[PDB]
């Protein structure tokens, strides 16, 4: 049985969904006040990295004397990821950074190790947020910072549900929240994150909504809708209704976003992530 993180064709066009994540990438390092802090030297996991959006960010963010001591760990459980983010750690010369395997629901790595954790985009995704989250407080030193970003609205699932519905056969499609929910709910409510880090000792969270509005070439948000719908229609979907249909999902998706948005046109994306901070006592 295979994890959908680890496969070559989910690896290959992350880079497209990146554009999504990437979003959030410099909110989420600014946010954190690893650029501002009195902690030195900065010691920073990029907890399921994929292909390094914060790391990259960090690397162009952090000035030249921090980055003299300070040590980088980009982690993440696919070996396929790392490999993407191994490249892009030498091609853009980042400092005292080094890939590791690193299973976020049991990581490994020492209690109090870090000063900062970063974990963009991965708490909707482990098969158990909570069990990952304790495990950021375990391995944040005293003064430590942990910083996530999650979902809570987006619109480019009812993009591909309004695909979805150009095809015969009144075919199932989850709901943005449906699809955010699929692993663990709760990620989109800022009590709940609240509630959640205060019951394992974190102080001083901080919660905060944040609006992004960009666009995409069609083409590249093809890519995107290719990488996901594969994993949902074995889900959402019979068997029949998938010998019938699946293999005309790709055109259905082409002739979808060319009619909506022309056959050079941008797809809007507009999304909410929640930017949640906290402390280790
Ligand atoms: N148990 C686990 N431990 C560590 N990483 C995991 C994991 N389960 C899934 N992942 C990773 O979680 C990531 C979610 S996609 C987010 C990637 C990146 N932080 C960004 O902002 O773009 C993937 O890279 C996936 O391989």
């Amino acid at each position: 049985i295979q994890n959908m993180f680890q496969t070559k064709s989910f690896v290959d066009r992350y880079k497209y969904t990146e554009k999504l994540t990437g979003l959030y990438a410099q909110t989420l390092v600014d946010y954190s006040g690893v650029a501002n802090t009195s902690q030195k030297p900065l010691i920073v996991l990029d907890n399921a990295c994929g292909i390094g959006a914060v790391s990259s960010v960090l690397n162009h963010t952090l000035q030249d004397e921090a980055k003299k001591t300070w040590k980088l760990t980009c982690g993440d459980l696919s070996e396929g990821m790392l490999e993407t983010t191994k490249r892009r750690l030498q091609d853009e010369g980042w400092v005292n950074a080094e890939t590791k395997i690193v299973n976020a629901l049991d990581t490994g790595l020492p209690d109090g190790h870090y000063t900062h954790v970063f974990v963009a985009f991965g708490f909707q995704s482990f098969p158990d947020a909570n069990a990952a989250l304790k495990e950021c407080f375990r391995i944040l030193a005293s003064g430590g910072i942990l910083a996530s970003s999650t979902w809570q609205n987006f619109n480019w699932i009812p993009i591909m549900k309004a695909a979805i519905e150009t095809i015969p056969g009144n075919l199932p499609f989850p709901t943005q929240k449906e699809f955010i929910a699929l692993h663990n709910a709760g990620w989109d409510s800022e009590s709940y994150i609240q509630s959640e880090l205060e019951k394992l000792g974190f102080r001083d969270v901080k919660v905060i909504p944040v609006p992004k509005e960009t666009s995409i070439p069609i083409d590249e948000f093809f890519e995107v809708c290719m990488m996901i719908i594969p994993y949902l229609l074995p889900k959402f979907w019979t068997e029949e209704q998938r010998e019938s249909h699946e293999k005309d999902v790709p055109m259905v998706l082409r002739q979808y976003l060319q009619d909506t948005y022309g056959a050079n046109g941008q797809v809007p994306l507009e999304a909410v992530a929640l930017i949640t901070t906290g402390l280790k006592p």
